[PDB]
């Protein structure tokens, strides 16, 4: 089933969520395959569960093909995830984000981390990630606690309505 | 003539104006006239010059009767505004921008100006404002020197959409 979107605004999207416990279960599954079914219907590259109003650490992201410099980012369930920068080195790329229809920043991100958790069906991932499937992962990982991008950008002159911005990275 | 507002994002908004130099013509008071009825048919309560792209320092403001705490303010147009506060204090309020459609957020300004410039018909204007008549005339400055609220936000749980927000200042 395809669920509502909230819009930052709502306070739901400020709360630190806590984990999930339900690993294997029926009911985690049918959360993510709603999750992966609104996500794909928004044509996202990744959805946190705050952002359907659940309250949880869970995210979905991946897709093979809009963020044309990105190479295919696996389709991956990650519940109670942990992220380490893998180095100090920051990259800027765009963002959006489903709870902020029509714009976009320039936002920093760690190029090269590990992210750490549990497929829905209890076993472990565990993963390096660079560039733009780093920054999904970062990205989904602030919903968890309460954080959207607009808290990150520095560069003011790059946020703006999609249609229009011409802000040349 | 009712002009176009252009959005965020729009390289134009982020210019430095220059001054006004024509106070008195009939080009200004055509321009100024647009103005208030680009800002009446948006239900504004302020537009400033660059967010019809038009690069000058030049701003329409003021209304009798949605921003329910605020007193009239006087419609006015002011070429070449100058503010300089007339005390240290800040005070917190809500703000959106026609520029950012669907959106406000919490902004501190100073709650004591005083600003000059002149009407289109070149006599002098100095007054003293405070509170939301204060407010508005420095987020239209912003404008001339190609500024816009969110670099001003610094509670970022206070910006969102207008029909979801329930953060109560
Ligand atoms: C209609 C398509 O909109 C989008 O996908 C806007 N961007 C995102 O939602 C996003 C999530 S993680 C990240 C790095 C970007
Ligand atoms: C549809 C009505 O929208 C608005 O007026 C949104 N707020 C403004 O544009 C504004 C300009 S100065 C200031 C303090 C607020
Ligand atoms: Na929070
Ligand atoms: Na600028």
């Amino acid at each position: 089933m395809i669920r509502d979107i909230i819009r930052m605004g709502d306070k739901r999207l400020l709360r630190v969520a806590p984990q999930v416990t339900n690993l294997g279960s029926a009911e985690l599954h049918a959360l993510v395959s709603d999750m992966f079914e609104t996500m794909g219907a928004a044509h996202g590259v990744g959805l946190a569960a705050p952002q359907i109003a659940v309250d949880l650490q869970l995210m979905v992201f991946g897709f093979e093909a809009r963020y044309p410099e990105a190479p295919a980012v696996p389709l991956t369930a990650l519940a109670n995830a942990q992220i380490e920068p893998l180095s100090d080195e920051m990259e800027n790329g765009w963002e959006g984000c489903l709870s902020i229809p029509g714009l976009r920043a320039v936002i920093p991100r760690y190029r090269y981390i590990r992210y750490r958790g549990f497929a829905p069906d209890g076993s472990p991932i565990e993963r390096e990630a660079e560039g733009f499937h780093a920054r999904v992962v970062q990205h989904e990982y602030d919903h968890l606690v309460g954080r959207l991008y607009p808290s990150r950008i520095e560069n003011f002159d790059t946020f703006g309505f999609d249609d229009v911005l011409s802000y040349d990275l």
